[PDB]
């Protein structure tokens, strides 16, 4: 008996078709994803094969000013006309709390929202009480497919779910309920959730019943053969775990942002193992026409997300890396252009005194949701803005030791090569790295523009000296493991909002070039 599963995660609001990167489309005869182009596909398979599971792997919340406006009503409205048949909860459906997450989607969505590792206490547990659920089996043809949730662990950590909500461990929450399903007889299991490539093959690996691992989180692009674009993959599609009950599990994941429709063909037996399974992430390319109907409703909701695009900011001659292949790796110019909007916006503040002079910035990679493209004549739009930092966060002030600082230097490629949003893009300071030394010890050069000084210049970094930096919210309170910085530091104090801080800086400066200048280097 075959099974075609179809999966999306991490699609982050990109409801509309994008340009490679996933930034706003311009030239539209080279955009890919959206999803009207998706229905396109995923219809074209549903008429050619009859047993046919549509999943999503969570993180549709959150990425574009259409989140922003909608709150969730998009990813519904959406979901539902594609006929999803399930979906998992990812760590973003929950920024705008659990109201957030019951009121536009929950309550809205007519396919099962899954996570078995999510408990709600308190008031909430009646209110919230079935309107998701650990699993769920489904009928596909004369046969039935269990599917169960699962959501990171690091959820509390990454959004607002809130004190009324307990993750679980993954492995601990899922063998229960894929043990249950066993004992009904539903032989055929699918793990459907967000939590990353590593926690994926754990549960192919250590969770006995499973039969397919369809994940999310990591942004995991896999393939068998050669690649149709830019993303290169971490592995073959499906990646085999061999399990403990030496079974063979294979483990997908459709990279991000609608790009791939991730497509995997399963040949089961009677008793539900798998026999053989193969596939690839078709990538939905401008050759795959957008879904006419899909088209036209996604315009008429596109109507009150005019106005944000409707205003020009400024202008930039240079493109806008704000890639992850690039800020979570090495010195991107998108990190430089938002560290020089934080300085430039606090020392206009002439009311202050104490951060009047402030020329240090840092900022977390992973901050950088999205690189903004150059070709509609430099034009930068509140929309492009909204799409690199949707966190709606604030510009902190902080008073660090120069030994906090080294040690989130440390901290930002102890675990270096993973895509991990650690990586610190800096502005006033300079910063060599030397990874082939242990973790800890890699910093062998740090050099700050210094402020005890008449004429400034980038000078060694002292470790006792006091030291005045600019950074986001999210890292001044301990966020992504810079608890150090929340531990150790002197002085905090709020600022400005993000995204108006970089809006203004660039109207201010009109044309833009920002650059990599050996801000970050590597020995
Ligand atoms: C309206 O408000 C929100 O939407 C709202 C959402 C959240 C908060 C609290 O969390 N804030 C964070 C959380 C994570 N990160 C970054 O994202 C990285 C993780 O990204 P990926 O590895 O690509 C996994 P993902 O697909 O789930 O994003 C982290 O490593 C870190 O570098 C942040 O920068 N911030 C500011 C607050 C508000
Ligand atoms: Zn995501
Ligand atoms: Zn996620």
């Amino acid at each position: 008996w075959e099974l075609t599963i179809l999966h999306t995660n991490d699609v982050h609001s990109r409801l509309e078709q994008t340009s490679e990167d996933s930034s706003k489309c311009v030239d539209a005869s080279r955009c890919m994803g959206g999803v009207a182009r998706l229905f396109t596909k995923v219809q074209q398979i549903r008429r050619a094969e009859p047993n046919v599971l549509l999943l999503d792997a969570g993180d549709q919340y959150q990425g574009t000013i259409w989140f922003t406006v909608y709150k969730g009503a998009e990813v519904a409205h959406f979901m539902n006309a594609l006929r999803y048949d399930a979906m998992a909860l990812g760590n973003h459906e929950f920024d705008n709390g659990v109201e957030g997450l019951i009121e536009p989607l929950l309550k809205e969505a007519k396919f099962p929202i899954l996570s078995a590792n999510i408990k709600a206490k308190g008031p909430l547990a009646s209110q919230i009480s079935g309107l998701y659920l650990p699993y769920k089996v489904l009928p596909v043809g004369d046969e039935v497919v269990g599917i169960v949730g699962y959501t990171s662990k690091e959820t509390p950590f990454l959004s607002n779910p809130g004190t009324n909500l307990v993750f679980e461990d993954e492995i601990t929450a899922l063998q229960p309920e894929v043990d249950k399903l066993k004992t009904l007889n539903v032989n055929k299991i699918i793990a459907l959730g967000h939590s990353g490539f590593e926690m994926d093959k754990l549960i192919a690996q250590k969770v006995r019943g499973v039969d397919v691992v369809v994940g999310g989180h990591s942004n995991t692009f896999l393939y068998t053969g050669n690649p149709p674009s830019k993303e290169v993959p971490a592995g073959k599609y499906p990646f085999i775990v061999t399990s403990d009950d030496g079974r063979k599990v294979p483990v997908v994941q459709a990279y991000a942002f609608g790009k791939y429709l991730g497509y995997l063909k399963i040949e089961f037996d009677e008793r539900g193992n798998v026999i053989s399974s193969h596939g690839n992430p078709i990538l939905l390319d401008s050759s795959i026409p957008e879904d006419p109907s899909i088209k036209a409703d996604i315009n008429k909701w596109r109507i009150k997300l005019d106005d944000y695009s409707t205003q020009e900011l400024g202008k930039t001659i240079v493109y806008l890396d704000g890639s992850s292949q690039s800020c979570r790796f090495r010195e991107c110019n998108m990190g430089n252009l938002i560290c020089d909007a934080m300085i430039n916006n606090n020392l206009r503040h002439t009311d202050e005194m104490f951060w009047n002079h402030v020329s240090m910035c840092i900022l977390n990679g992973g901050g950088i949701r999205s690189p903004i493209d150059e070709r509609n004549d430099g034009t930068i739009t509140w929309e492009n803005l909204a799409a690199v930092l949707p966190f709606g966060g604030t510009f902190d002030l902080v008073q660090l030791k120069g030994s906090t600082l080294k040690k989130a230097f440390e901290h930002s490629v102890h675990r270096y090569g993973q895509s991990t949003g650690e990586f610190l893009q800096v502005g006033g300071i300079h910063v060599v790295y030397d990874l082939s030394r242990k973790p800890g010890d890699r910093v062998v050069k740090l050099d700050v523009l210094c402020t005890k000084c008449r004429v400034p210049s980038y000078d060694p970094l002292k470790m006792d000296e006091v030291y005045k930096v600019i950074l986001p919210n999210f890292l001044a309170n301990g966020g992504d493991g810079f608890q150090m910085i929340k531990d150790e530091l002197l002085r905090h104090d709020s600022g400005d909002q993000d995204i108006n801080v970089v809006s203004t800086y660039i109207s201010k400066m009109k044309v833009i070039y920002p650059a990599v200048e050996g801000r970050i280097k590597f020995s």
